[PDB]
């Protein structure tokens, strides 16, 4: 394959997480988040009514996705994966399937999705898309509700505060989330990389479902392991897992194919870690705590070394804008390269 | 104590003498970018972002269009200053960006007109301190006016700012007069805000840097006929005031605080100037920005703001310290959880 | 079925009219609408043109889904049926067929369905959906055309005035009818009654064609008789028909909407108003007494028939105070 | 004067309630008004914050000033009074003074009372304007607090739930009083009328600056004896120059469950009594949320027209 | 056939250009262009981020499709072919493919189509459709960059301006073409005419799916020659072309938009300006003559060919007077 | 006077008409304006509830004040004169007095004099004001009703369509057009000159009261003769007037009493200030039928002309409904100044 050839050397792309959450900036009525600030609806038991409020706030006058694109241009990146729902249920490209969704909901009345990929193929990055397959606060049938025993950035991994009753994953799964990926595999050019995350609810036959969907759509497009139940192309780490020489040089009993760290079987040989530079996915006010451009050089080097490539977020902010700290260690990283 | 039904009994300069503690606000456009613009840094002063990097109006007009501050209440900022024992709140109605926080009559360049937020700040907070009694400041940049060609500062580039000069230098590059911007946007808005909004006990001007001694002086006139209660502050400037303010942030120490000595620039903004009432005031900052500023958690503690509050008030210095207000109209986290542990610190 | 079982026992539904209608509340223009005031576009044959312009006055600031169906909890009601498009064929969800809908097309930009779906989800109420197969007022193939001979609450059963021309009921059951129904039957979870209404023109295939498509997206829905042409699992009676012993202890026209009908599943339910008007009406204040409410309620579920009573909500999105009150009176009258 | 001997003659005039209350149509959460809709706020204590939520409902797209003028017209009716701000405190033209407002604070965003004062004008109507000088229920020194041993039509007079501190009427009067009033009588053309209410709060020296104000910039406006400052053009009978306002129901503001409507008999027959003495009919219509006149009113109107030949 | 004899005999149409372009008038940003000002984002190279800002101009309030239809019909024009998307890929109806339409861009936010469609239907004209199949200069993959027949020399037509990589029609081709012409042939009734224009990059196959999906949604409807590839029903002549007594008495690059081509039918239209322009254009007042456009329609006619005369709408939706008077002068010169 | 001096030699400006009648373009409901494309209200009666309609689509993405200044400048114009409200009473500033404005009546919610002061500013270009005085087609009593028995570029000279009664232009003076004047002699920093129009009207009181206003406000403001009345500090001659050379060098039009309310010839000029204003095509509004654009040798000419005898030339650009100097308007203004040595 191209695709996989391509996604060896590729070694470096950036991540963009940016929704409504992005707008509390890991604060919400005097109260904090957890270090994933877009994890905050969860956190604090935010009602969906309520949330749904931050839609009426969002016009990012600043967003310029050729801006974007051309400093991860700058830095070497070599593609782009974008957050086309989080775990908040909110689309940020135009779904005829749900209109909450940043084109219908708010002021902007643009579709974010859209604009990056336009400026992914005229920059000549290769582009991906992030999607949360199995939670969604926004769904009574949102996933998330069998795996309470396990801790979370939040609360629960579902909403589990505006929806108390019985829960059926399955309805979800027909009704928005397969209908949705069907959208953004069809409705933005060619993807390369499809980042789904956090299995915890879809069956094998449901992680099946979407990987067939996505080939169909798109049959170049590379497949992360957080799809779930053994579904995948390549082996996403954990978050920020910089795993040790040692590790990463074996790349190593049973595997359970629906956690989220350590190594996984590759067939294709294919690895990938994504990172923050601060301690958020989210836009987060109060988190300074930005890694420094030799963390991020030797980060860089070392997953590169052993063939993993590094995955590395920026946190846009409300006003659509890479935090000055973000750009000014994503620059500082690059000019540590020769 | 013989005051019209509606008005506090105390007078104001005994009341002043012992309000201790205030509560100032900041709040603007400036609060949207906090502290950054096109991935460049404000200097410590975030409201001073569009002098630093020379911002065009045309430019920064457009911050309007993103100013809907869906959690701003008046009330539960009001709320959080009487729970701390602030006896008074002074609020930015227009800063030297130009833009009013008020419907202004005399320039669309404001809150109530020019944003989807349409809604009127100074009027919100107003009828809040009346409800729970607080009294009730207003600030307002009387000399530099960045949205004015006539605005001031263009006489006192050869001195250092929090940004780059006084005045805007960059959009306005030819002639300038400020008796222009005095007699048709200065005196006209403040004519307003101390018509529109109740008694004011407070008029907090600054950096005096271009109006004469009669311009202080028309100030001065006008706000007492509207306002005969008002207590101004020394940066209206030329000695024309009512109590002093100190420095931004200046705690003096023990000696000096005990002397307040003077035998004087007027028009500085440091130091002790006299006083005939012996009111004096010094105004701070939580963190090190007046506005909101997203890369500055320089957070002073509890047990901080407790001891220059106490170390002010044992010299007769009231302490009015400020609240930057984020983009969504919202006291920082830090900042609120600053000012009730310190208030947990007194009982 | 665990739904004919529950249908059966459920003997009390609240049904919700609610549209453009409901603004005019049976007047415009100075002249009145019928005792039926969703029927005022028929009644003084308002162009559509002008009808349109309701769009921009719709912004129900007080319209509550969550208090509305602790409303019907309260009263002991166990399911609502609501107006998804009635017959001036304004539909009150975001249709993506049709953006003749209140989502697309007025202020207030909210989906009306979806939020008494979620409603009624969270209380445990079931849901039901009612949708004007036959009559469109809103487009040119719209049906009605004729049956013209058949006295209405209006005028014509058709629009008549601004579509004057051939007509042909196929076309509109094709680009309009059909689609509207398998958005309804997809996009707003378990949907358990479907309530079509005055069969005028659609053929026994197209009743077909609808029955099939609506078991085909929610198995467990049980349709009433008005969808036509024997298609249906439960009879629905003539507007407010309290039908006398005699009929009721025994229990064809398949078209037509008075009387009784063959039940295979024995299933039952007079839909009902409390004044005179199944929309809003301003001038309709003759509001059924408590003791009226609970007697035809009582009345109709001793044959084993079910009462799915009405209410209009005004255009501010309210229950009137009269019908709230009527109902809680009702319910102060059970023991 | 020429407004003295017009008004003597003039027999009928048409009165307007229209504001925020009408789209609450004198019901609010399940709770009624009494027979007078417009005092819904008082009546059920509505908070400010909660009541300002219906000017974004407020879009009328029903309301045409012509054809109100053109009905009144037909009817004989010589003069117009419209509500320019009733006691909630909402101001249905564009004032300056005040942005709570029908042209600011609604998407309508039209002056109803210039709308109101061009067709008057177009149909040789004489105009008048009703204006709430001493209750504000939008002000916190809004008028009425000294008078709550007196049952209202709502509550009571002054908004006490919103406002529960130190109030002095004087600093509403200076503020909002005072220049709403020059608007209103300096903005619209000619006034013919001025209808105020019954002072209880205002001083005799309030009054007084209302009557000479009003006469500085409207000389030929005529004041009836509500005012109360002791000098008047013309006697306000209950609720040689007089005049009885009334209503065709029972409420001023529409009030969706007030169908007792005056039949077009009764009105015919009223309005012959009142003008056999000299007095003029100033009949009331609260118009709907939609902006309309009530199909019954209307007909009540156009009847009453029709038993005169 | 029915449509078939149907357009032998019709003779005369009403053609409409209106779209984004219509506000420029051939002028943009202190340069203009004196060719079709329909064009103006090609021959100007007006990035896509700066002419999407038309959008918010565009609330054309004069626009009355009852009004043109009205004026085509007095005109005796037997049918109306408007632009649903001309080359610059904005949708004058509402597209749920694409929200670059009318109806979700715009303030306008009316179906342009949908209003044409029903005022054509009231008037009994029959209704066609205009759609720029290969190009689109608001798509990456939008057609004509394969320079047609001629070796370079200037002879591509795509947005190369915005768009500098490689390029694939076929990912345009199905994820815009293809719906959209699904969209125009279902939503909008009973179309009579398909006017498709340049076929420079679609292949055979293309241009047969095309023409297989627009019959089977619309089994009468008429396909023109510029379908390309020999995929059409009648023939189109080059823009404005009134061919010589030889030529015409006689009536082959398929792709080609000049000349005759085989008509197994015996069809032929040509389509023309009543100025030089299609869109409306500022500087354009080079109105045809009432004489001109009579015997324009006569010589066509005699020769069995339709004259297809175009109106360019202005920006507030209006026909420029110039160009009314000069139809209604020419059908003051018919008995 | 610093401004006498400058206005005898400044010889050259730009005027701008821009109005609600600039979206219609001398075009309304498939009928012609006159030659006068901002007259097409009073040409073809259109009610002020139909023509206050224009403002929804009053949405001009493409106006620029630098822009328009930059072309004046380049052309060597030394000044320009604006419309802040023509006859049909629409103001294109934040008028307090009434909100049938461009900044609350449009979405555009722009001021477009303070726009185009704050450009002139910059450009060291003076900044002058066009104000209809005496005619308001919004306004039951604007002026005009009593000169019916002469012809205008329209039908009558006020609104007498929607206005049928009895009409008294004090009202309107007092209400609205005093003012209007106040604010704009206010709100937009110096103004150079103040361009009033067609006197049909207003008494001399008025026109002193007037002149007065301007004076106070505006000490050094050069006021024309269209005010009336004889309240003026220049003359404007008429209309697109290229006078003779006799008449010319006379600085009169006829031998005795002049008529201060007509709008054509000479009047007295204790200054000795004169201004010509004229149009590119023939129409001040913008008119989509209008290409009858003067050459460039006819501008330069006319240009040339004027200033021989020490007249100015005020000439007109009337911007299209998308705030735009149409293309021949541009090229003609250029191509006269590449005439210029
Ligand atoms: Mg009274």
């Amino acid at each position: 394959s191209d695709t996989v050839e391509w996604f060896k050397q590729a070694k470096y792309g950036m991540m963009i997480h940016w929704g409504l959450y992005s707008l509390l900036g890991g604060e919400y009525q005097g109260k904090s988040s957890s270090n994933y600030a877009e994890w905050v609806q969860s956190k604090l038991q935010i009602p969906n009514k309520e949330y749904e409020r931050l839609t009426q706030a969002f016009n990012p006058i600043y967003f310029d996705a050729d801006a974007i694109i051309d400093l991860a241009k700058r830095c070497g990146m070599q593609y782009l994966v974008v957050t086309t729902k989080h775990h908040d249920g909110f689309a940020m490209y135009r779904s005829l399937v749900d209109p909450y969704n940043v084109y219908d909901a708010t002021p902007f009345h643009r579709d974010v999705i859209g604009e990056l990929s336009l400026a992914c193929r005229k920059a000549g990055l290769r582009f991906g898309l992030y999607y949360s397959q199995d939670l969604d606060w926004h769904e009574p049938d949102g996933g998330g509700y069998l795996s309470n025993d396990i801790e979370t950035a939040g609360t629960t991994w579902d909403n589990s505060w505006d929806f108390t009753g019985e829960k059926n994953y399955d309805r979800a799964f027909k009704h928005k989330i397969m209908p949705q990926i069907e959208e953004i595999m069809s409705n933005y050019g060619e993807i390369s990389v499809a980042w789904f995350n956090v299995p915890m609810t879809l069956s094998d036959e449901q992680s099946q479902t979407i990987y067939d969907t996505v080939k169909r759509l798109q049959p170049d497009c590379l497949i992360n392991s957080r799809l779930g139940n053994g579904r995948y192309d390549y082996v996403s780490l954990g978050d920020n897992e910089i795993p040790e020489d040692s590790d990463a040089s074996d790349k190593a009993g049973n595997v359970d194919y629906n956690s989220i760290e350590g190594f996984k079987p590759s067939k294709l040989g294919l690895y990938e870690t994504a990172g923050t530079i601060n301690d958020s996915w989210g836009f987060a006010y109060h988190d300074q705590n930005w890694k420094s451009p030799q963390t991020i050089h030797d980060y860089k080097a070392h997953l590169n070394k052993y063939g993993i490539n590094y995955l590395l977020n920026v946190g846009l902010d409300g006003l659509g804008r890479v935090p000055m700290a973000a750009e000014q260690a994503l620059l500082g990283a690059r000019a540590l390269e020769a």
